[PDB]
């Protein structure tokens, strides 16, 4: 696959790694999302060490209001970290 | 670096590859967008060989109507292809 195709497949794969852990296998619960961030974005975001921060990220990301992060809502978080990293550097 | 972190980087890196060819270094014009789809999404989307298709895709992606695809707009594109792929893990 190209460098873009591989990247797209990795987003799918990572969302599935964390979402199939508990309950709804195709949505991220608070605990799943915290592990995803803490394990998989250590060089991009501060580790979450507080409940308040898990709560807040979920509230930001939860657009349909079910209290979970689904794949659409995950791709939106991906855009805002990727944009953050882009915003960061002068290119 | 994690797989996700690498995937995020590759997204910036492929955007920059194609956006820095012609004109505005930061933006994808139609011809840069068409070569990006055709060279880098060959396994996902149909090869573009019709101007009409170049135009429709750009019209679809361009939300500020400056006729180019900037980084935010390329991200919405990424998410829509990824989703039309995810529907395959259905
Ligand atoms: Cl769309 C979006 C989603 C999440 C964030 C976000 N959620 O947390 C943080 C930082 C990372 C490390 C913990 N503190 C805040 N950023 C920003 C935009
Ligand atoms: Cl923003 C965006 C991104 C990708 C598409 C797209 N590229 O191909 C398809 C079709 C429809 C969905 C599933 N089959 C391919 N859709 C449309 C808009
Ligand atoms: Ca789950
Ligand atoms: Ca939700
Ligand atoms: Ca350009
Ligand atoms: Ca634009």
């Amino acid at each position: 696959m190209s460098e873009l195709e591989k990247a797209m497949v990795a987003l799918i794969d990572v969302f599935h790694q964390y979402s199939g852990r508990e309950g709804d296998k195709h949505k991220l619960k608070k605990s799943e999302l915290k592990e995803l961030i803490n394990n998989e974005l250590s060089h991009f975001l501060e580790e979450i060490k507080e409940q308040e921060v898990v709560d807040k990220v979920m509230e930001t990301l939860d657009n349909d209001g079910d209290g979970e992060c689904d794949f659409q809502e995950f791709m939106a978080f991906v855009a805002m970290v990727t944009t953050a990293c882009h915003e960061f550097f002068e290119h």
